[PDB]
């Protein structure tokens, strides 16, 4: 079994190197031997007011990039997160054992709630760690593959998780949070101490998939280094050019030890243009993918209409468990 | 149409006279030319920790209850909250149209959250207020009677519908509210400024309606009243006495001000006796009734059946609608 499940927002036209090799990367290296729930989570995107036209083109396009990224729709389930009521039926439930105190110390919260701290934070951007905890809980995960901006949000849910089996034992499955080492925060190419988000202001440091490839390539060239001269790796010191050999060790395959002793003697100009080649034969074959995806729409459909129907079986035994657990007529 | 929805948490053993009068009353009267939802609301009910085997007891003698007071299951649909999944899936899109601060200024929750202000607050009890909105808008509501304790939850139902129809016109029905005004707020009888709540503390001031009739004849006996000697409508200045009349004209039919020319020379001893009276001519119907529905419940399993079926075929239909303007994915 080794269930798992995880899911990315459809705020965006594409998905960065950030999300491919933080996340979507350790998912198809999980699929082949896990059982992997894979979610676009459109709830989650409606946090923020979103273009409906927008939404709807965003949706398929996540999806169509799990597929380019090497998700196999004969080995794991992608569904659409709307799709599927138990998330927000669980969502209810877990609200009323979560601490308000405990939500609002997240940390995403206290960001927004800075500037206008009543004035512009809604309920849905108070809430969504509840629906996000929903999401895992609802299919009995045992494993979540995220990165490190993930972390504070699956605490939550493991400790409302045992909240709820300490009133109802052996309702819910604990799940054990899973981040990479290396690929755990591929950070911004112009600010090499910050990381990249699809919201960045400037996109000049942020490296789209599906953008056109040489433009993503004049971006690594333009990537704030140091000046050492020194290829090494030192995140803590060495911010973008650790960024860089990052960047190629995982779009490439090769460890990052390996690439630094190559790189005795070279300079960081040589590491810019090395890395913009391995991106831009990286992204080639994803758009190439995700393209056929976009202009012929009945595979994927079919893909995600087989994917709700496998979610709704699994999501709504859990919610129907847990209604028994709590005393609601059936 | 005239689309009515109201609802009763499961909360108790017993609904008390200011839920039958305050609320049950004015759905019997409407339920013959309006088109009426009435529900046990089981989520809200988990706001608070439940006993398993008690909250289901009580869902069915709450659904039981509104039988014996008069609700037809031929003219009206009676059903459970948590067997129709689009409840909390509208919640979770009307909270992201929900100001943040909008629900803090909410009274239940200063309440709760002054002596510990973020230590006892859940989730759920922050958020209730949505979910009783979407319980309302979910059915295209025309028209809510309630209580006027429910006033202020039920103008934010009313202006997030508006902020949601802002964005996408014509979606939701913007619900009118129906508040009595003699049974707008029965009060305790051992406090008479103080609204007749099942969390009382003391049950010496509340009158359960399945309660012994001998120990509720007892309770209006004891009714705090003043030292006046005059029988007379006034609420502001005679809190007890106005209560007893508005009790004994709710579950009789006598207006208050025939009630007071007929009381002119009596004293409060004959005011008590004679509300004791209609009220156990009151009750002991109700119980009679209550009794044959608990003791053979497959008539009362197979309205809630049908009534969630029915529910469900609306309300589904309201969140594909609400869903496919924001832009989901169907
Ligand atoms: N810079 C990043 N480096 C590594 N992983 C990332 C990065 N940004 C997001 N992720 C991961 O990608 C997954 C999807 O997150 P999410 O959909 O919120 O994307 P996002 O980049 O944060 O976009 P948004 O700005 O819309 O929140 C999560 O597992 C998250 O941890
Ligand atoms: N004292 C009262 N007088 C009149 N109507 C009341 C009174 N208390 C509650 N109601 C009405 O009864 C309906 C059901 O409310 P609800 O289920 O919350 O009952 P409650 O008496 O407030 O119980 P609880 O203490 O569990 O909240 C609502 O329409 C509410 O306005
Ligand atoms: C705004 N919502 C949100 N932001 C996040 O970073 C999370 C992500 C998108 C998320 C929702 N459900 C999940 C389940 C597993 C892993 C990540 C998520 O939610
Ligand atoms: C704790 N929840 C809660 N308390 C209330 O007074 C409301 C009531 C019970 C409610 C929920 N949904 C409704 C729809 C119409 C009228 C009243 C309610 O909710
Ligand atoms: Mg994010
Ligand atoms: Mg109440």
């Amino acid at each position: 079994s080794r269930r798992i499940f995880s899911g990315v927002q459809p705020t965006s036209d594409s998905l960065h190197l950030g999300n491919a090799l933080g996340a979507v990367a350790q998912w198809v290296g999980l699929q082949d031997d896990h059982d992997a729930f894979f979610c676009v989570v459109d709830l989650h995107a409606i946090t923020i007011p979103q273009d409906p036209e927008a939404l709807r083109r965003r949706t398929l396009i996540t999806a169509a990039q799990y597929l380019a990224l090497g998700i196999d729709p004969g080995r794991a389930t992608i569904f659409v997160q709307s799709q599927v009521p138990a998330h927000t039926q669980l969502a209810w439930v877990l609200g009323c054992f979560t601490g308000f105190g405990q939500a609002s110390r997240m940390t995403q919260f206290k960001d927004k709630s800075a500037r206008q701290g009543s004035e512009a934070t809604t309920v849905g951007l108070f809430t969504y760690p509840v629906l996000q905890a929903a999401d895992v809980l609802a299919y009995d995960t045992e494993l979540v593959p995220v990165g490190e901006d993930q972390r504070q949000h699956l605490e939550l849910a493991r400790d409302v998780a045992q909240r709820f089996n300490s009133r109802f034992p052996g309702t819910l499955v604990v799940p054990d949070v899973l981040i990479p080492k290396m690929t755990a925060k591929i950070y911004d190419l112009q600010d090499p101490t910050s990381k990249m988000s699809k919201s960045a202001g400037t996109d000049a440091g942020l490296i789209n998939l599906l953008d056109d490839p040489a433009l993503s390539a004049k971006k690594i060239r333009s990537a704030v280094t140091d000046s050492e001269r020194d290829i090494r790796y030192d995140p803590d010191v060495k911010p973008g050019v650790s960024n860089l050999l990052n960047i190629q060790s995982a779009v490439t395959g090769t460890d990052i030890d390996v690439l630094v002793d190559g790189y005795a003697g070279h300079g960081y100009g040589d590491l810019k243009k090395d890395t913009a080649e391995a991106v831009v034969e990286f992204v080639n074959p994803i758009q190439a993918r995700v393209d056929e995806l976009t202009a012929d729409p009945a595979e994927l459909e079919a893909v995600l209409a087989a994917g709700a129907q496998r979610a709704h079986d699994v999501a709504s035994k859990t919610v129907q468990r847990v209604y028994d657990r709590l005393g609601f007529l059936l």
